[PDB]
């Protein structure tokens, strides 16, 4: 119930909200059907328009009108945008020059250069290029500001999923949004776009900027805009907002616009359609930085302009439906559309199986336009999986494509062309960014980077000390002209031991067999102290951050970290020159495993298990055929360098270090490779402890990975060997899962040059994924700034074209 009787006199935009059944005169009311009585009439006043005219100038205070181009507007704060431009022969902001804006320049009064966040829903990567002759204001931003050629949103590149990523710094997964529909069943509620459920706090985690900023004494406009509040009076409520006392006055502010994604989803993204939303866009732009020139703000305040996600063409016939592939389809809930999520329709069914529905599901039809997946089997670079509100089977669905229930879904619900919430690395789906301000650099393109890394540039733009979050703190520092954040390298917590022989032949009954001069015995020796250790070693040995006992294994041809719990290597590192040369491993030595007499019998793996498990097989991380001579070979093949692997997964991995290692080495002019296991068994991103692990190889302690890593670093100059890099760095990373099967890959039944690369692609990652899985930091000693080494760690190769 609310007292609708009170009055909004006085109270227009009042910043605190008022408390049930007292009325309410904020800019959120109308969406709680609580404003008083009277809000329309005295808060949302439209009279006259929105501009002045020749006319107006001058005019008697008419407090009736929408806004004023009477003589005390300006102290009034209440002037129309365009009131100097008309009255006063004043030029539009747009139609300056540009100018570095080297410090803020203020009015008296101002503590810090207030933030004003600007965010556009459906403003998909390539309008800046494609709509740049409709959009002179925003052209002009960008020009002039700091901008990235694209912005990756969050997955699922729905709306609430995005915007509160960028509010809180956090994957869906940690801040609770995980769709634009859900289901939690510990509240046994659902959460919809319409209605009220979504208003509910408990559905919000983490700590949005807004929180952020109150919690430390730094005041925020209200964020969020009633639908049918329009577009020029929520400017003029910031502009009015920014008009008040020192003591009043909020420092940072948000503007929201439900264009271009509203008239994208009626007729595509690139609809003839499209041009007047985006004219729009950029028309209010030009209010917004007019009147902050009129009150002297525009060289004051930093302006983010920034967008959710992209838009895609999407129609009613690219829709494919469960009912062509179950037979039991109504003993499922499907939430449908660019994704899918599929639970029981019932938790008194007991005779429900998900095994038997993904079986059903996977390639199944030639061309068959989405794949399901456990979520645990998802791409790590989604981070989508820790989260009670996210269904065990999931559908990535292709681009261009949706997925239904039953075709009477679809139309009993062609009305939609566009549409998004695909894969986050999909370039229809990339998004906007620019930063103009005294705090960001002039006319300076940065590179695409993750919509999870602006919260942290914000609290720094704020002066404020970010909670926990996703984005890597400094990894956007060169967005900044000042207010960068100076981070330090974290602390190894466990130093290795360096193990020299300790041990004889003869004490190892691991049931392992193998087929196996003064010059040349000094050579084995200073091989194994570490001689080469320069070459395979190029950006220092990671540090292990967390505490755990292991040894640093030196060799001719590649470095270890070999860790005594987990009985393998943490990591194992080597360089291959554009030169060198791939080799097959000898006939003799097909099934040699080598005791290493650096490591005690009692912390190695022993290759009776593998013989005993019928399902495990093993591989090596340093692969034989990259070996830099027949004598160096001998080191591939020692018990230290093993790890269990799947014989489908084997498939796999073999092609890899068989074929593309030497192909990237070719392409990029030498690589560094640092391989290692991963084990997240709960599927939290996160490092397992041991006792989180939930399979062992049959009878032993050998605790079996979810998922193998390679980090490949080259240097940015090509010109220049891997080796012998004078600046920057190039990498990609990939976290392959090693499942038993390969019912992911359609195409697995052909040669693997046909699919093991598709693979990969898809399980791209950032090295700051891999550092999250391992506890592992990664090139702790570069000649490079370590600003520069941490924007490298976020960079995700997407292999998509331009
Ligand atoms: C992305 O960045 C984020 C932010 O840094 C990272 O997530 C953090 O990870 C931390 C490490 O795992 C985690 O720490 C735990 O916190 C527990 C306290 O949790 C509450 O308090 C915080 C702080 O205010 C709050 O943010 C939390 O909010 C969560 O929960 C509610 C719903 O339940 C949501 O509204 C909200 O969205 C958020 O949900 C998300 O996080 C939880 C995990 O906490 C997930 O389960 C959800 O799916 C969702 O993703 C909470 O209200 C604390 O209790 C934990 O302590 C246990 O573990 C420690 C280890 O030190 C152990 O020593 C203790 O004994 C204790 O164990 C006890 O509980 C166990 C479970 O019941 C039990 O088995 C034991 O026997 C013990 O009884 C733990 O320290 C932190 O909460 C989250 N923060 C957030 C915001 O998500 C994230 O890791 C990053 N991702 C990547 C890939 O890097
Ligand atoms: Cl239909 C619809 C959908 C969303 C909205 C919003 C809306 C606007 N800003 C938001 O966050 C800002 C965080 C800081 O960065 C910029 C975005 C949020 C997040 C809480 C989800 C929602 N206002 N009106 C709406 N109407
Ligand atoms: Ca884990
Ligand atoms: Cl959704
Ligand atoms: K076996
Ligand atoms: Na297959
Ligand atoms: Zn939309």
């Amino acid at each position: 119930w609310t007292a609708t009787s009170g009055s909004c006199k006085g109270r227009c935009f009042e910043l605190q909200e008022v408390g049930p059944p007292d009325c309410r005169c904020d800019n959120l009311c109308k969406s709680y059907s609580s404003c008083c009585h009277d809000f329309d009439e005295l808060c949302l006043k439209t009279a006259r328009g929105w501009e002045c005219t020749k006319d107006r100038c001058g005019e008697v205070r008419n407090e009736e009108n929408a806004c004023h181009c009477s003589e005390d507007c300006l102290s009034r704060g209440d002037c129309c945008t365009n009131y100097q431009v008309v009255c006063k022969g004043e030029s539009h902001w747009v139609d300056d020059d540009c100018e570095e804006i080297k410090v803020p320049e203020c009015p008296a009064g101002f503590v810090r250069p207030p933030l004003i966040i600007f965010s556009v829903d459906g403003f998909r990567a390539s309008y800046m290029k494609k709509g740049s002759k409709v959009m002179p204001n925003i052209e002009k931003l960008r020009s002039c500001g700091t901008h990235a050629p694209y912005m990756r949103p969050v997955y699922p590149t729905k709306t609430f999923p995005n915007l509160y990523t960028l509010a809180t710094g956090l994957y869906p997964e940690s801040h609770g949004i995980v769709g634009n529909s859900m289901y939690d069943p510990v509240f046994d509620a659902s959460f919809h776009l319409r209605g009220r459920e979504k208003f509910n706090h408990r559905w919000w985690g983490g700590q949005p900027l807004w929180i952020t900023a109150t919690k430390q004494g730094v005041r925020a406009g209200t964020f969020f805009w009633s639908v049918s509040i329009p577009h020029e009076r929520r400017i003029l409520t910031i502009l009015q907002w920014l008009s008040l006392p020192d003591n009043e006055r909020p420092s940072v502010y948000a503007f929201y616009s439900e264009q271009p994604d509203f008239s994208g989803h009626k007729y595509g993204p690139f609809g003839p359609e499209m041009t007047n939303p985006l004219r729009e866009i950029d028309k209010t732009v030009g209010q917004l930085m007019d009147g902050l020139k009129q009150l002297r703000l525009h060289r004051c305040v930093n302006v983010i302009f920034v967008g959710d996600h992209g838009m895609e063409d999407v129609t009613c016939d690219r829709t494919e439906f469960l009912s062509n592939y179950l037979t039991n389809v109504d003993d499922i809930t499907l939430v449908p559309g660019t994704l899918g999520r599929i639970r029981a329709k019932s938790i008194n069914n007991s005779k429900y199986d998900p095994k038997t529905i993904i079986a059903a599901l996977t390639c199944k039809k030639p061309d068959q336009h989405f794949k399901p997946y456990m979520k645990q089997h998802l791409p790590k670079r989604l981070h989508y999986a820790n989260n009670r509100r996210i269904e065990d089977i999931h559908l990535l669905v292709d681009r261009r494509w949706h997925v239904a229930r039953k075709p009477l879904d679809v139309y009993k619900k062609c009305f939609f062309q566009g549409d998004h919430g695909f894969d986050n690395k999909v370039n229809s789906m990339q998004t906007v960014f620019v930063g103009y301000g005294p705090t960001f650099k002039y006319r300076t393109k940065v590179p695409p980077f993750e919509n999870i890394e602006l919260y942290n540039v914000m609290c720094d733009l704020l002066g404020l000390k970010p909670a926990p979050n996703n984005g890597t703190h400094g990894s956007l520092n060169h967005l900044l002209r000042t207010n960068t954040f100076r981070p330090t390298m974290p602390d190894e917590v466990s130093r290795p031991n360096y193990p020299g022989i300790m041990y004889l032949q003869s004490e190892f009954d691991l049931g392992c067999t193998c087929d196996d001069n003064k010059l040349e015995e000094l050579n084995k020796r200073l091989h194994t102290k570490g001689s080469t250790k320069e070459r395979h070693l190029l950006y220092g040995r990671p540090a292990v951050l967390y505490r755990t006992s292991y040894d640093i294994l030196y060799h001719t041809d590649f470095e270890s970290g070999y860790s005594e719990i987990f009985l393998m290597p943490l990591w194992t590192s080597y360089t291959i020159s554009k030169q060198a040369e791939v080799s097959s491993i000898p006939e003799h030595l097909t099934n040699c495993v080598r005791p290493d007499v650096r490591v005690s019998p009692g912390f190695s793996q022993n290759c009776l298990a593998y013989k005993n498990d019928k399902q495990m097989s093993y591989g090596f991380l340093f692969p034989p055929y990259l070996s830099s001579s027949p004598e160096a070979k001998y080191d591939a093949f020692l018990v230290t360098n093993m790890v269990p692997m799947y014989p489908a997964f084997k498939r796999v991995w073999a092609y890899f270090q068989r074929v593309l290692v030497k192909k990237y080495a070719s392409e990029r002019n030498g690589v560094n490779v640092i391989s290692g296991p991963i084990f997240d068994y709960n599927y939290d991103g996160l490092r397992d402890t041991e006792d989180e692990i939930k399979q062992y190889v049959e009878g032993s302690s050998i605790p079996v990975p979810t998922h193998y890593y390679s980090i490949i670093t080259s240097c940015l100059d090509f010109t220049q060997p891997a080796d012998k890099c004078d600046g920057p760095l190039s990498v990609s990373s990939f976290i392959l899962p090693h499942r038993p099967d390969n019912d992911e890959s359609c195409n697995s039944s052909e040669d693997e040059s046909k699919w093991v690369e598709e693979l990969m692609k898809m399980h791209t990652a950032r090295v700051r994924d891999i550092e999250h899985l391992t506890g592992l930091d990664f090139y702790r000693k570069t000649s490079r700034s370590y600003s520069e080494i941490l924007t490298l760690k976020t960079y995700l190769h997407t292999y998509e074209s331009e």
